[PDB]
């Protein structure tokens, strides 16, 4: 369901953001565009290395919320665009999914995001 | 409170990414780097075209996440930096916080983001 113009996005570095749902409100972390490896099911997979507070949430709640962007990238209306990414998070720490994202020597296991939608916001 | 590096950042392009409360989870939207105005007394607008579910949220949770970073700016262990902040949001229409982003004439409202705290989280 991910559509082209978001990997469009993925071949420039960027900032991405990962919300999460907290015990006292949201919690919000980041990645590089760059880091994320697409794998065929919708599946987004992310390097971890911190995001134990993150872990934490997801293992409460496994909604999640991703957003990424380039300039580069041309929207609706001029240069520049991005997404919103709604899913459902694990983490992995063996198998293929965090053979992904092994080349990392810092990786403590990998966070998989199935995309459940994927809006283009600008 | 912001720090040196924080408008080292600032210098360059990017992503911002906006976390509030909403009723079934956490929301997140974004804006440009180039966008954010920063005023004296911790304070970081935003321009505001849409932002209604994200207004939505504020009316109900004042609390805010942001992040934002860049490639470009070194961390401490290597190449690329960002920034968790956190603060009080409110919305405005008028006075001198509107003023600040009015250039953007798509702009119905400014976000004011009253920083709590700044992390440098690579
Ligand atoms: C631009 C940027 C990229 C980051 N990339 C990663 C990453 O790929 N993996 C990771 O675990 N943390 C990364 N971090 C740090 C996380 O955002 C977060 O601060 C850390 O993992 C702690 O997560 P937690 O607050 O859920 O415990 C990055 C931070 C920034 C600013
Ligand atoms: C890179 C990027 C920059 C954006 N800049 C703004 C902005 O400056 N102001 C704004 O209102 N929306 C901006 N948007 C759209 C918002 O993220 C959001 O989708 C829209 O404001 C609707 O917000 P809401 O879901 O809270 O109703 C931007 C989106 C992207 C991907």
């Amino acid at each position: 369901m991910l559509p082209g113009t978001f990997f469009e996005v993925l071949k420039n570095e960027g900032v991405v953001a990962i919300a999460t749902q907290g015990e006292d409100g949201p919690h919000l972390v980041n990645t590089w565009d760059s880091y994320l490896k697409v794998l065929d099911g919708n599946r987004i997979v992310v390097p971890v290395g911190g995001m134990h507070k993150t872990e934490a949430n997801v293992a409460r709640d496994e909604r999640v919320l991703m957003t990424l962007g380039s300039r580069k990238v041309a929207g609706r209306n001029g240069p520049g665009t991005g997404f919103l990414i709604r899913g459902s998070a694990a983490f992995r720490t063996d198998g293929p999914e965090f053979e992904a994202i092994a080349r990392f020597k810092w990786a403590r296991a990998a966070l998989v995001i199935t995309v459940v939608s994927a809006e283009q916001t600008l």
